[PDB]
């Protein structure tokens, strides 16, 4: 775009975004939460092959079923996966081990029937791998807890649709075919899933609510608000926002039924939906771990419960790459095949046959991999030629704290513009396709399993006047081709 | 009354719902970073308004629309009292009215194309609920004929309060209000529908757009955006935002047809909708006055055009209080009576008989009035009136009107929220009713009620300062 065209387009974006709540709190918003900023976004949609997008959408229920079955297997105290997971958890005592200890505590006898239905609100993330001309969605990871952006996704998609249909991209007319402009309904669909869990809770017995368990001073609250509003306006269901402090201070469990209530209001909580509790810093003291256990012991349906959260571990992602292991959870030949083609090679770094080969590859051909820690979210992946130096810096026995993953090689989009805090950036971006999926299941049955929308997160990483390794992520949208 | 904790939670509920829904405004100096905005100043709860009063205000709007459409049509005629009255006002206020009048005269010159005679009045009638000796009656503060605000944010504050009620935020145990009594304005949609109607009239005379003429660095952009989005999503009509600089730099008129176009895009403008040009500071140089004349001479339908804007003067408001004058525009006895019931006494301060009566009253019983400058925060109230008048030459008192003071009851049970701070102060609430009327030199083609608004404000001397206070958007609970 010209200089003047870009500036007018930027103000069109800020204006539409603010009018529609496509927003996020800035750092230190605590000082004045009556103000918010436009969420970081691209100005144009990013091209994604229609074949790739359709494949991602179609396989989501298969992934939902797979992770539900894995969770169910983990839920059997006498199973091999239960032992396997305990072993992995004990290796990460500061986080995974604490989650595991809470889970063991839920196995103790209760005076009431326990809640066995759980809701998995998931997101499968992909990079479109391009090797020797073959284009194939490849899974980066599978998210099983507190997945973000279902609400803002709907809004960035509608922002770009608007700019196209309202002749803002070009005053003479649309520059895109609206039939190729993806418009996610992920906000509505996640709310529908939460309502489904409420339906399940009621069927086991009243105007129960959904308790949103949130991070203290959460900056991404407007993304979450879309779900709170949809639950009320579309599903007539109320909700509350509770931090771990609020859980400890305001909730109680009825000893005879296990039902969860807000003390001074008598509101009954049907579903505990987590938007916090996925990284060590989310638990600021032993009291927060106690709060999580309290919620997990109650009769409310958790979204997700402890085991479902634990099923999304990098170790399990690695394990599933073995066709024999996969087949213990998905026996359908075609589903199994469909799943395997979205996987790249992933190796453990332990003393097993596979682990020894991973160690050999990590040192001999590091350029082809990314070393990823089993404890998630720390932003500590180690790439390519940097791998040997990192590994040599720690005892070989501790290499098991990581997995070695084949590097996915997507094409970069060189024709988009990123907007953040009224500043634009013309840099090449990598785009990660997210597909939401929600599955309601218990110890053995699966009651609802659906595709729940899409997301496209893009980011750039460059060294320029903005700094070395400058760059950040933003919400993008999809134009199919 | 909310406890500290309950109020603090309710305040965050409001901030969160407001930001998520665009119930927002730019703060001062937002120009430094327009990617950031604040929650609009709003009340936490709705304010009680008698159902009878609300219904009366809604039902009378089309009558006021017709009245001002007729006044505007009369003003076009050289021999009418109004035409003449306006001329005098153009001398008294040559810096503003005088300049608008001169532009109007300039539009009377011949053109080589057929001129556009349809105009769209997007009005708002504002009321205070007078309470004198147990007599409850809506009384008109003023009638606004140009660039009326808040139709978009009105919808949102009404929906904010409805949500707080239905989502058990006002009370965790259930709703505290009957939803049947909670007014939910559709003024954003209805103003957009009126603009679409003007577009329809423009097309009937031949994919044109609506040009929003806006103030440079407008802080109330989100209120306007509601209309832009509705025009597109509900009426498939595009629009652009243009300051007077943009009008001068980017638009041209086809000499043969008078049609208005954006130069390099070829977009055709069907309607010129003003959200600026109502006060002297909106015209920063002669170039802005020229930009206004350029738009007015074009074939686009103006909302409002020059004469329609001029019809909403305080002088005309004063003249209409005489039944004989009103009767020149409204012949229906019942419509006439309904209008008169909403008027308080209003006097000139010139040397006409009524004016000399006004002067007597202003000095003998000032406590019953408010002195208002004819040019549109300069009102002078009650006992402060004599001192103010004594300070200016009597011959210039004609620059004001003397209006009976409306005395509403204050709502002492609401909380005002702005920039995260709450204020628990009594407020006065002014009911606004929007109305849109499409008309030409003689016919009135569409005339509708277009929604509601409730603006509240407080004024106190306390820890926040002397005469501290500001206005905010409120909502209505009927009873
Ligand atoms: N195999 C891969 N090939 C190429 N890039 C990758 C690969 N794996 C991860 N990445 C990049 O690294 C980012 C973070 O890796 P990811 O597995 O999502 O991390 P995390 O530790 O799980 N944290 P979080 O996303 O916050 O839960 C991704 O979004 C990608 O940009
Ligand atoms: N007759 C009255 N009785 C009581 N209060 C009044 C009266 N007239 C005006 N006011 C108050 O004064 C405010 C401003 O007066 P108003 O006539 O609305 O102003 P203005 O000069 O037309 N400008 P604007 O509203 O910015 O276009 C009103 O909203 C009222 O609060
Ligand atoms: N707590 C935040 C952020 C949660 C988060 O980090 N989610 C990651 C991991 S699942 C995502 O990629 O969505 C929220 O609720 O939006
Ligand atoms: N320029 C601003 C403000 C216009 C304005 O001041 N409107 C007054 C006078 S009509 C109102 O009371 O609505 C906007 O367009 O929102
Ligand atoms: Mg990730
Ligand atoms: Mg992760
Ligand atoms: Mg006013
Ligand atoms: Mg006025």
């Amino acid at each position: 775009p010209s200089k003047d065209q870009l500036n007018e387009l930027i103000q069109e974006v800020n204006q539409w975004a603010i009018t529609n709540g496509l927003s996020m709190y800035p750092p230190k918003f605590e000082e004045n939460p009556s103000n918010a900023s436009v969420s970081p976004v691209t100005i144009y949609p990013t091209p994604i092959p229609r074949k790739c997008f359709d494949e991602a959408v179609q396989i989501q229920p298969v992934f939902n079923e797979l992770y539900a079955r894995i969770t169910q297997d983990m839920a059997q105290p006498d199973s091999y996966l239960h032992k396997t997971t305990e072993a992995l958890a004990l290796s990460d005592s500061e986080f995974t081990g604490k989650l595991w200890s809470l889970y063991l505590a839920t196995l103790k006898s209760a005076q009431y029937k326990k809640q066995n239905f759980r809701l998995g609100i998931f997101r499968s993330d992909y990079l479109i791998d391009k090797k020797k001309g073959t284009e194939q969605i490849k899974q980066v990871e599978f998210n099983t807890v507190s997945v973000s952006f279902a609400g803002l996704s709907e809004k960035v998609d509608r922002l770009h649709s608007y700019l196209n249909r309202a002749n803002k991209y070009d005053p003479k007319g649309p520059i895109y075919n609206d039939q190729n402009m993806v418009i996610s309904d992920s906000g509505y669909l996640l709310s529908k899933a939460l309502a489904k869990a409420v339906e399940s809770y009621k069927s086991q017995q009243s105007d129960p609510i959904v308790a949103f368990i949130v991070q203290r001073n959460e900056r991404n609250v407007f993304d979450q608000k879309v779900l709170e509003l949809n639950l009320l306006e579309k599903f007539g269901t109320k909700s509350v926002r509770l931090t771990f402090d609020d859980v400890n201070d305001k909730l109680f469990i009825d000893d005879k039924t296990g039902k969860l209530f807000i003390r001074d209001t008598e509101q009954e909580i049907a579903v505990v939906y987590y938007r916090t509790g996925y990284t060590t810093t989310d638990y600021t003291s032993e009291k927060d771990w106690e709060a999580r256990l309290f919620l997990e012991k109650s009769f409310a349906i958790k979204a997700p419960d402890l085991l479902t959260q634990l099923s999304g571990s990098k170790k399990i992602q690695q394990l599933l790459t073995d066709e024999g292991v996969l087949g213990k959870y998905i026996s359908d030949a075609e589903k199994k095949s469909s799943l395997l083609k979205t996987f790249v090679k992933i190796y453990p770094l332990d003393d097993t046959k596979l682990g020894r080969e991973g160690k050999r590859l990590a040192l001999s051909e590091p350029s082809k991999y990314v070393l990823k820690p089993q404890r998630e979210g720390g932003g500590n992946n180690v790439y390519k030629e940097n791998i040997p130096n990192f590994l040599k810096g720690i005892e070989e026995r501790h290499w098991d704290a990581y997995i070695l993953m084949e590097l996915i090689e997507p094409e970069l989009n060189e024709n988009n513009i990123i907007l953040r805090d009224n500043k634009s950036y013309n840099e090449p971006i990598i785009s990660e396709l997210g597909i939401y999926g929600c599955v309601l299941f218990n110890d053995e049955q699966v009651l609802s399993n659906e595709f729940s929308g899409s997301l496209l997160r893009s980011k750039f990483n460059t060294s320029n006047e903005g700094g070395v390794a400058a760059g950040f992520g933003c919400l993008d949208s999809i134009i199919l081709y």
